[PDB]
């Protein structure tokens, strides 16, 4: 859309922050770490909130991890839940 680049704004953005840092579980440090190599912004959130944007770091990340990989890392990096649930979901 446009003001849809995370409309939970930077707020909630930085909640997802440290639910990103904290080291989650999933192929998260593999795969984003290469994926946020990518765009080299070597902070994992604007990697995740560039997808959330319009993708980025999705490219090197998803050739890592599977689709259910990042189901997981999904809801681990936005619930801060990489191990509870694949999919919290509702």
């Amino acid at each position: 859309h446009h003001q849809e680049l995370c409309t939970k704004g930077d707020d909630a953005l930085v909640t997802e922050l440290e639910c990103i840092r904290l080291r989650i579980s999933p192929e998260t440090n593999a795969a984003f770490d290469n994926a946020v190599q990518q765009l080299n912004c070597l902070n994992r959130a604007c990697a995740y909130r560039k997808m959330c944007a319009t993708n980025n770091l999705e490219q090197a990340m998803s050739v890592y991890f599977t689709n259910e990989q990042i189901k997981e890392i999904h809801d681990a990096a936005t619930a801060c839940d990489p191990e509870a649930h694949h999919e919290h979901d509702h």
